RNA sequence: GGAUACUAAAAUUGGAACGAUACAGAGUUCGCUCGUGAAGCGUUCCAUAUUUU
């Protein structure tokens, strides 16, 4: 599980840990986390090494008859049904020595047809862009061009769509079976009009931890192709975080968060009023995911950008975007939804509101963001979308932003001191780059030109 | 007949402690020598938190 690497390095593969010397190596074997990878490992390879592969069996027959059959050969721990096809199942023994007692006859049958059982082979244990971004960009017409075309290379496909259609009509039927008259509502970053590749598909169930661990074992045992369940309580709304193998994806199941369906019918009416806030929101993602300052963990997410890039229209002297006290306003007949103790209503149709009175084109604003949020403060002012100004928060500390729905998270709390240093000042490094004469104007045969510099693989 | 399941301590940040690595400084008998740091790390400990939109 080491392999050696040059400069006297060694890297282990089963943590995936890259040391630059020995000691180090050493001390990490000698550590609790190699241990419990060796322990759990070791399981794995104890269980595989005494299981079995059981398939012939003829359809619409469920693995119940074959545990009672297998338990005639001994103690039997486990019996695996297949998922995604339904056709085989793994026969996993209590110990080993009645493993043989399986190998002894292969005269099996089930309903009249003949089986096939094989000893399970043993898996090998697994451990638990700027290229192409700047290659279709710098051909444009100008910065505003650039960023039309980033959004049109950044919008999901049509496999993508269909792909993540697919897997909520799954969840859906599923827990249908399993919860009749229930609703899977997608959301996330596939409703809201802001969908990015490889993004993250949320799934809200419409009817304490006892659901959540209901839900993970329905995702771990019968769902098809989703292995890595997690489940998390330990949020202001508990989430299974689950990922889907056949597709190669991976998202969020919440029970409770109602409030984030209709975060993502905002999103999307926002980013439905002209072909702008698009453009501007996908711009100053790709940048804040390509400096180092949207990542995973304590790390400013994908919903904080957009939500900072609507205050920001909201704030412009000619209203972009107007605030959300407007919006509320705005509501008509059967939009009088509220979760979660406040109120929090907006039209659910586009064409009912006046265009902005904004004429900037792309590039001011962007740089015109710049500015503001390099010159705004960080310790104690906190961004108020639904008035749109600055001055109930629960926790903050050098960033401070709340929801304009759900004003109780503080959704700038996952962001430390020299994190938000950094932000500050690499959008000042941004607006001065902006105003200056090179970013301006467009480079033809080879400058990194208008938008690449900033969406360039920097450090 | 038709392809051999992701089972506990799932993560990162704030503070820490210890062990090493760095020498645009110099020498060497080729063993290292003098002193100074947090770049990358490893081990362990305490968590008014996040990681979903
Ligand atoms: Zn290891």
């Amino acid at each position: 599980d080491v392999e050696s690497l040059p400069r006297g390095g060694f890297r282990c593969s089963l943590c995936h840990v890259t040391t630059a010397n020995r000691p180090s190596l050493d001390a990490h074997l000698g550590g609790r986390k190699h241990r419990h990878l060796v322990e759990l490992r070791a399981a794995r390879k104890a269980q595989g090494l005494r299981s079995v592969f059981v398939s012939g069996f003829p359809r619409d027959v469920d693995s119940a008859q074959l545990s009672e059959y297998f338990l005639a050969f001994g103690p039997v721990a486990s019996v695996v049904m297949d998922k995604d096809k339904g056709v085989f199942a793994i026969v996993e023994m209590g110990d080993v020595g009645a493993r043989e007692a399986v190998l002894s006859q292969s005269q099996h049958s089930l309903g009249g047809h003949r089986l096939r059982v094989r000893p399970r082979e043993q898996k090998e244990f697994q451990s638990p862009d700027s290229h192409q971004l700047a290659k279709a960009l710098a051909e444009a017409a100008d910065v505003g061009a650039q960023m039309i075309k980033l959004v049109g290379l950044r919008e999901l496909s049509e496999a993508e769509r269909q792909l993540r259609s697919l897997v909520v009509a799954l969840m859906q039927e599923v827990f249908t079976e399993f919860f009749p008259g229930c609703v899977v509502h997608p959301f996330g970053s596939s409703i809201n009009s802001f969908d990015v590749h490889g993004c993250d598909l949320a799934l809200f169930l419409d009817l304490g931890a006892a659901m959540l661990e209901l839900v993970g074992s329905i995702l771990r045992g019968c769902v098809p192709g989703v292995y890595r369940v997690q489940t998390v309580p330990s949020a202001r709304r508990p989430v299974v975080k689950f990922a889907h193998r056949p597709s190669g994806l991976h998202g969020d199941v919440s029970l409770s968060n109602r409030l984030a369906l209709h975060n993502s019918r905002f999103l999307s009416l926002a980013s439905e009023l002209d072909g702008r806030v698009r453009p501007l929101v996908y711009t100053l993602r790709a940048w804040a995911q390509g400096r180092g300052l949207s990542g995973s963990g304590p790390l400013l997410s994908n919903y904080a950008l957009t939500l900072l890039v609507i205050y920001f229209l909201q704030t412009r002297d000619p209203p972009v975007l107007p605030t959300v006290s407007q919006l509320t306003q705005k509501a008509g007949e059967g939009e009088q939804v509220e979760v979660d103790g406040w109120d929090c209503s907006f039209p659910r149709d586009a064409s009912r509101l006046e265009p902005s009175i904004n004429v900037e084109p792309l590039s001011s604003l962007l740089a015109q963001f710049f500015s503001a949020v390099s010159s705004w403060d960080l310790r104690g002012s906190l961004l108020s979308l639904r008035e749109g100004q600055a001055l109930e928060g629960l926790r903050l500390g050098p960033l401070n932003l709340q929801d304009p729905f759900d004003l109780s998270h503080n959704v700038a709390a996952n962001v430390t001191s020299r994190v938000a240093g950094r932000l500050q000042n690499c959008c000042r490094a941004a607006a001065n780059y902006a105003r200056s004469l090179q970013y301006q104007r467009r480079s033809s045969r080879g400058r990194d030109w208008g938008l690449l510099p900033l969406l360039q693989p920097s450090s």
